[PDB]
């Protein structure tokens, strides 16, 4: 595995800038302010389900104070172990320079990401995905100058036969060389994918593995709504069988632990991760030191079995949620919309019928009646191209909300019939 | 005035990428805030009332806000900015630079958002030597032509920046072949590492040369708050009648430095490209954190803030007395240095030692004596460097007077 090929020139280049032998030891030589002058003293944050988290003023410092750029050691080691855990892949005992399994905590998972597209992509480049795909990921790729080639998905993500189909425009031994702009990576979003809600299948990441090997790019794996599985078996990760090293884990504590605290972090062989930490130490230095430890200290003092245990109680929350969001449409939208029931995450994906264009319906006729939500454009790389698509977020809504929502969005597709 | 210029394809290509009511929403992608562990939160401050969150605002503090920060400090520091500095910009049309101000995750977030968007490899681009590690080895893979301008007591020598721009015409900016200067990059306030500013004189002098030859300038200015003068040297910002300065400001040395929470001020096309860039990176800085912050500032108020921080300034001021006092006891007539005008560093070229390296990294180390070799601060980092950084932050008068006796020793030793 040969790991130069995904490495941009600039990302190659990028050298550690770090805040960085006798007893007693008398240091001029580091940079840190001095903590003394800062005016938060202490603190106590109150936890459901949990035991009340102290900064006490020694620690209140040290949450005031510039922090390592991997993130701290007791969170680092805690989500490694996680992952060990979770995961237990192939490559943690492996050497540094073939994929050793490494971790970062990441300013949100979406920090993570985005420095991995910007350490791998050429411009010119080729790459995977399946649409529709995140809005926010396309506004990311896009600037790359990159060329974005679409992979079916259905109701279960990627159709690996896509896969196939449109890697067979190289050969394999084509890899081996950049003149034939092979694919650099596949994106994929495996669990709940945001919009549609679908999940990839067990048999499938198998498959889609053995492509990826055999044609030699990586997979990326932005995985935010893992813990939002409404299964009760987990479905595999791609880091699970990655005998290999050609595995990016993105995961959020987001939509689990808090959106607000851009916590996040980004499992991979280290080579690759050391570049992305390289780059985090010359931008945003680390991930708030302060809300680290609240996280570290929250997960330390549930353990795994409250952490899971939470985990179960946000997805059973979630699923309910769910089951509102289908009854209603099961309501109303019988025989006048389509949709597939998510597998993960907060989403619910309705192609409307007999309708072209969503737009039109939602931005001016829906809005008027006081019922709203997400026309489907945006989930392309060609925004300006006709959805019959609504993404509806069943994260927040009560039982009645969607009743009237489902009520009027169902009339004004009859009424626009 | 012309920014697309200054603007890279890539940086250009960026788009956004974030009623009647009784209205019902089903669009958004918050996630259910209600599902988060953290309930309350009671934070202490020194010399300030208690900062709450109650259910509410908690829920507010856990959940996605906006890219840029949320409002009641964006117009805080919008504010402050106003109040400060008064820039000549802030009643402009926004496409002729209007000055914009988005809170970033330290301040370094966006800096580095800024030479993303600015640097083309090949690129020319201006800073004064020593320059922070990190700026170096932000720069460093941007493949950009560093060119270094003398500087002195005083920062920036101007005469050295009309001399280094005398190879080209005013006439050459309109012409993007002859490679004119894409920007200027300094630290108008003790430089890290050798703890110099600017003069008033010399901001003016570099500001012209700036306007001539149509280049930006990025004012770092981390340590503005901490001026050991009373009168604060005016800044690149409050002269900007162009549209053409960067100012990055930190709460890193006065208020957290592990919040990560710090602020870009700049014309408002230019900073748009940042936040741009923010939306598929950091999102935004920590809402819970900018809240702290922001509640601290309001209660506080300008005055108040100000008391602050002109008790740091006392305090770093001490400490530079303090180890200014130990440099005398120890150092005279074995090194010379200047007094910092501002910041924690003091900067120690060592008299008759061409290479501080071993001195340090062996002798030092093995004495329990540590100091911080200079060789890091130029371009060419393997250049033999007779200079110390020295942080006055932390150490008492008792561990400066120990490590500089230490310090002097093994220099007559090394001679
Ligand atoms: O629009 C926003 O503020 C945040 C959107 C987001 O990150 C999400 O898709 O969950």
């Amino acid at each position: 595995m040969n790991y130069a090929r995904f490495i941009t020139a600039a990302s190659a280049a990028r050298n550690p800038s770090p805040i960085r032998g006798p007893k007693s030891m008398i240091s001029l030589a580091g940079g840190l302010p001095n903590p003394n002058m800062f005016p938060f003293k202490t603190a106590v944050i109150t936890v459901e389900n949990g035991k009340t988290i102290q900064f006490g003023e020694e620690m209140m410092k040290r949450a005031l104070q510039y922090s390592p750029s991997a993130g701290i050691p007791e969170l680092l080691s805690w989500l490694k172990q996680l992952q060990i855990k979770l995961h237990n892949p192939p490559t943690i005992h492996y050497p540094p320079s073939q994929g050793q399994m490494d971790l970062c905590v990441t300013s949100g998972s979406q920090q993570g990401l985005c420095k991995v597209f910007e350490m791998i992509i050429n411009p010119g480049d080729n790459v995977l995905l399946d649409e529709p795909a995140y809005s926010g990921t396309l506004q990311s790729l896009h600037p790359l100058g990159c060329n974005i080639i679409n992979v079916a998905s259905d109701e279960s993500g990627i159709v690996p036969d896509s896969l196939r189909d449109i890697l067979s425009r190289w050969k394999p031994e084509d890899a081996k060389n950049p003149q034939k702009n092979t694919p650099k990576f596949l994106y994929t979003v495996p669990n709940g994918n945001n919009p549609t809600g679908n999940s990839l299948t067990s048999e499938r990441k198998k498959e889609i593995y053995e492509l990826a090997r055999k044609y030699d790019f990586l997979i990326i794996e932005d995985d935010p709504y893992y813990f939002l599985q409404f299964n009760k078996f987990r479905v595999p990760t791609f880091l699970s069988m990655d005998v290999d090293g050609r595995v990016i884990r993105a995961d959020s504590f987001s939509k689990i632990i808090s959106s607000g605290l851009r916590i996040g972090f980004l499992t991979g062989p280290k080579p690759l991760i050391e570049r992305v930490i390289l780059h985090i130490q010359v931008s945003t230095l680390h991930p708030s030191t302060f809300n680290q430890l609240m996280i570290s200290q929250l997960l330390h003092e549930w353990g795994e079995e409250g952490f899971m245990a939470h985990v179960d109680r946000v997805i059973d929350f979630y699923s309910n949620q769910k089951d509102a969001i289908l009854a209603a449409a099961d309501k109303w939208l019988t025989g006048l919309a389509e949709w597939h029931v998510p597998a993960a995450g907060m989403f619910l994906w309705i192609k409307v019928k007999g309708i072209n264009d969503v737009k039109e319906l939602i931005e001016e006729k829906a809005v008027k009646m006081g019922v709203l939500m997400l026309p489907g454009n945006a989930f392309y790389v060609d925004s300006s191209a006709p959805s019959p698509y609504l993404r509806a977020s069943f994260s927040s809504a009560s039982p009645e909300q969607m009743d009237v929502a489902f009520q009027v969005l169902a009339q004004l597709i009859k009424e626009s019939l």
